[PDB]
C-alpha cells in the first residue's frame, strides 16, 4: 500500500535510479516502519517538467499510504540530492 | 470521467497495450456500466518501478471515478496476466 | 504548491511543449494569482493513452493546489489546440 514516487526532469541513469530508489525504500522501511516487502517505488523520469518555470533540475516526491515526516523528508532530500545532484531547495516531497 | 491507469515496469508492445487496454474498457463498461465513449485509459510503461524492492513484474491500477469491483478486480487481473505474463500477486488494483 | 499536468498521446516536440507549458503558466498565474516562481508544470507523453477507446490526439489536464476556473479551462483548451493541435472536445481539464 504505501508508495513513493519521485518525479524529476534529471535523466537518472538505471543505477542512479535504483541507488535513490534503494535508499529511500530502506528510509520510508526506517522512519514509518513499513515492511519492504509491502512498498512500492519508482522514479518517473519527466523530461519536460518544470517548476518555476525553470527546467533546472528538480524532484516532486509524492508519498502515499506522522510527526516523523519531517525526519523522512530530511532523508529523501539528502538521498536525492546526492544521487542525482539535486539542489535541496528544489526537492519537494509530498506526503498522502 | 471514468480513468484507468495501467502503471507497469513490463515493456509491453504497442499491441500488447492494445490488447490489455481495450479489454479493461470493455471490462469496466460491462461491470460499471459505463460508456466507452467516455472512458479514458492508459498503460504507461515505468522501467524504475520496484515492488518489495524487486524489478520482477508489476501492475499497478487505478480505477478513478461499488459490491462489483471485487469482480472488476477479478476481471482486470485475469486480462493482465494474459496480456503482459505478469503473475496475479504482482497486480494491484485500486479504486478512487 | 499549484500542479499542472498535461498528460497527452500527442507526440509534442520539446518546444511545442515549452510553448504551451510557459503558456499555461502564465494562464495559471493570472487567472488565478499564483507566483511562476511556486508553479510546477509537465506535459507527460503518454504513447498508449486513450479516450473514448481511441488513440485520435487527446489531452488530460490536472491543476491542483474557484468561480474562475471556467475561465482558466477556457485558455488551457485554447492553447493546447494552438501548440498541439488537439480538438477542444478532446482536451478535458479536471481541478484538484
Amino acid at each position: 500500500m504505501p508508495c513513493c514516487q519521485v518525479s524529476t526532469n534529471i535523466n537518472a541513469s538505471d543505477d542512479d535510479a535504483k541507488k535513490a530508489l534503494s535508499q529511500i525504500e530502506n528510509a520510508i522501511s526506517q522512519v514509518l516502519g513499513k515492511p519492504l516487502g509491502y512498498i512500492m517505488s519508482n522514479l518517473d523520469y519527466q523530461k519536460h517538467m518544470r517548476f518555476g518555470g525553470s527546467h533546472d533540475g528538480f524532484c516532486f516526491v509524492r508519498v502515499t499510504s506522522k510527526s516523523n515526516n519531517s525526519s523522512l523528508a530530511d532523508k529523501i532530500t539528502k538521498i536525492l540530492a546526492s544521487t542525482l545532484n539535486v539542489k535541496s531547495e528544489r526537492v519537494f516531497i509530498e506526503f498522502k
